[PDB]
């Protein structure tokens, strides 16, 4: 039911590894900038950056041309989020909502913890409902094609119905560098002003603080390049590869807390 797919450049967990999206006439497109916001009445997109319980810090490039989502590095080191006792990795399907922009703020689209039960893939496209936000700003939303999805609606579901997820998202985000929640009128308010933030970025009324703004779909945008000419970007990098990186032993690691 996605109108979306991905075109993955070089192997997984490689330096060189970007993976771009594509809209459904397989036209390279910004996840950041050409997904719209709404996905329908009342259900928002999200980006997906990292599946759940998986460890590779990978996020969209908010300075690169067509911003796909690549690997962090810090001194020329690919990087991986630790495992905290006794979580796996990323405890929620993590991503973004797309044409939003936490104004410099995270300088990034606002972030979402997607808490159904699919594990999704990294540079898939969903739905989600919103139930609340933790305060920078975490989204609380479930994928609205979950079976259970018509049982969440605000942020007291997830305390009913998944017990104990709460308490994990906020010790999970306090340990996360060492080597409260607000509900859905709250969220949806703070989601649509990081919108308006977004198009003022997009339309180039406010300073872009290096944001790369390039999409292929934006007709009211100045920074709309034609998509033909945007396809470069893409075919200019090493080919889809099937084989993955092995990741560093180092990163099965489990972290206690004392």
């Amino acid at each position: 039911m996605s109108g979306f797919s991905t075109e993955e450049r070089a192997a997984p967990f490689s330096l060189e590894y970007r993976v771009f999206l594509k809209n459904e006439k397989g036209q390279y497109i910004s996840p950041f900038h050409d997904i719209p916001i709404y996905a329908d009445k009342d259900v928002f997109h999200m980006v997906v950056e990292v599946p759940r319980w998986s460890n590779a810090k990978m996020e969209i490039a908010t300075k690169d041309p067509l911003n796909p989502i690549k690997q962090d590095v810090k001194k020329g080191k690919l990087r991986y989020v630790a495992n905290l006792f006794p979580y796996k990795g990323y405890i929620w399907n993590y991503g973004a909502i797309p044409q939003t922009w936490e104004d410099p703020g995270a300088n990034a689209a606002i972030a979402v913890c997607e808490i159904g039960s699919k594990v999704c893939a990294r540079g898939e496209i969903i739905g989600v409902k919103v139930l609340g936000i933790l305060a920078d700003w975490k989204v609380i939303a479930i994928n609205v094609d979950d079976p259970d999805a018509a049982n969440y609606n605000d942020i007291n579901d997830v305390k009913r119905l998944k017990p104990g997820y709460l308490e994990a998202t906020v010790d999970w985000f306090r340990r996360y560098k060492v080597p409260e929640f607000k509900d859905k009128d709250f969220a949806i308010d703070i989601i649509k002003s990081t919108h308006d933030h977004w198009k003022a970025l997009v339309t180039k009324k406010t300073n872009g603080k290096g944001i790369s703004c390039m999409n292929t779909t934006l007709s009211e945008s100045p920074f709309k390049c034609d998509p033909d000419a945007a396809r470069a970007i893409v075919d200019a990098l090493p080919p889809p590869c099937e084989s993955a990186c092995t990741v560093p032993t180092d990163v099965d690691k489990w972290f206690h807390h004392q």
